[PDB]
């Protein structure tokens, strides 16, 4: 082997940081041949790469998220089309349907809060964040609440497929059957949606027309299978990332009780430092050169959010958790782990209202919260969270 440090050693699963320190440095576009990708660590490239969407395309979602999203998703799209389905899908998330939404998964939060509060003590992955985020995201489509336990074991099993570079083949049989599952359990929604309109995300789908053209009722069920994916995974370890940092920062803790308004800097800045969707592929379109790092068409890169946003081209002490970041005062930068370009997430401003609301309303009812999870564990290398957040209150 030229060289020896993988993104696939057992290390590096176990604390990335010295491998994103060591990628910036010594190999910023870094080539695996177990998957035959290049992973891009520095944060001017990533931006570059995630800019450019006819250099770098996103081709390479189709074999990795097509089989189980059953047909095409946003970001396969390009043009007027993916900008027009990606403003239907805005709408459910803006306008009327923010103001009816937000209410609901006030009344999700409250609901998990009172069914822990008198135990003293929540696991914030386990018992909030997971199911606050299939809840929420089942709200967000209008999806009726009763089996939200199956939906989130077959949510687990379709994003399994999309996060993971190397399963076997009863992983992947697993993962179509709850593809399957799923598929079996909305396409019936959406006939009875579409038979007695609704104000939710799927009703919107089901309205949209471009001159005259329907999306097709596969189509609805893989966007709304997107949504899903999409909204659900990444609300649990950017809940569980939020609070541990704070509470192993008190004085940052205490900054954000005395002044409420600074919880939006505090979601930003652990999106920041615990980016929760670590990695985005592209695929090379044409002939291309970073460095003197030889690209081909055909070829797969895959910006590694994490270590861009922890560049220190990017920022001053960017390993370091700090709420108080501003382009005011120092090196900062507007951070990438919502991407950036064409398709820039579009779940970004109500994942930043919908994390306020929790945020706010468990400062508010868990008086004097204290960690007991001292020390977390992090699992996944494509999406990244805590396996554990347990924290006690009055
Ligand atoms: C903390 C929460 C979230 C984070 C960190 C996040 C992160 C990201 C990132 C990094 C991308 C770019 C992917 C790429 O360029 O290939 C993306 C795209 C996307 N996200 Fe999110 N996301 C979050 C929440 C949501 C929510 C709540 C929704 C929907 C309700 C959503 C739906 C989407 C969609 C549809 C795209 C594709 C955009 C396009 O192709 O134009 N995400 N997200
Ligand atoms: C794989 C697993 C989860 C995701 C999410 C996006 N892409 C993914 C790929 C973008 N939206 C946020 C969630």
């Amino acid at each position: 082997l030229k060289v020896y440090n993988s993104i696939f050693d057992q290390a590096y699963e176990i604390d990335p940081i010295p491998y994103f320190n060591f990628l910036r440095k010594h190999d910023p576009v870094h080539y695996e041949e177990s998957i035959d990708a290049y992973f891009v660590s520095k944060y001017k490239d990533v931006k570059y790469i995630l800019k450019n969407n006819d250099i770098f395309n996103t081709k390479t979602l189709a074999k990795r998220a097509e089989p189980v999203m059953k047909d095409r998703v946003l970001a396969q799209m390009s043009g007027q089309e993916h900008k027009s389905k990606k403003k239907a899908i805005l709408k459910g998330m803006t306008g009327k349907y923010l103001e009816n939404l937000m209410p609901i998964l006030e009344k999700r939060t409250n609901d998990i809060i009172n069914k822990h509060i008198e135990k003293k003590e929540i696991d914030i992955v386990n018992d909030f964040g997971k199911v606050f985020a299939v809840q929420s995201s089942m709200d967000l489509l209008g999806i009726n609440l009763e089996n939200y336990e199956k939906i989130r074991e077959w949510h687990n099993g379709i994003a399994k497929f999309i996060t993971s570079f190397n399963l076997n083949d009863e992983e992947i049989k697993y993962s179509l059957e709850c593809s399957d599952k799923l598929e079996n359990y909305l396409m019936p929604l959406i006939k009875d949606r579409k038979k007695s309109t609704k104000d939710d995300l799927i009703s919107i789908l089901l309205e949209y027309k471009n001159d005259e053209n329907s999306i097709s009722d596969t189509e609805i069920l893989a966007l709304s299978l997107n949504v899903l994916l999409a909204a659900t995974e990444p609300v649990d370890k950017t809940l569980a990332y939020l609070f541990y940092n704070l509470l192993k920062n008190p004085e940052q803790f205490e900054s954000v009780k005395n002044n409420p308004k600074l919880i939006k800097n505090a979601i930003i800045e652990t999106l920041r430092y615990n980016s929760p969707v670590q990695l985005i592929p592209r695929q090379v379109s044409k002939p291309f050169i970073f460095n003197n790092t030889e690209l081909q068409a055909g070829d797969t890169v895959i910006c590694m959010i994490g270590s861009a946003n922890r560049d220190p081209e990017a920022y001053s002490n960017p390993d370091e958790f700090n709420i108080h970041r501003s382009s005011d005062n120092t090196s900062h930068s507007q951070n990438l782990s919502f991407g950036t370009g064409v398709h820039t997430c579009v779940g970004a401003s109500f994942s930043l209202i919908q994390l306020e609301m929790v945020a706010i309303l468990l400062l508010k009812r868990l008086k004097n919260i204290k960690l007991k999870t001292m020390e977390i564990t992090e699992h996944g290398i494509y999406t990244r969270g805590p396996k554990s957040m347990v924290i006690s209150f009055d």
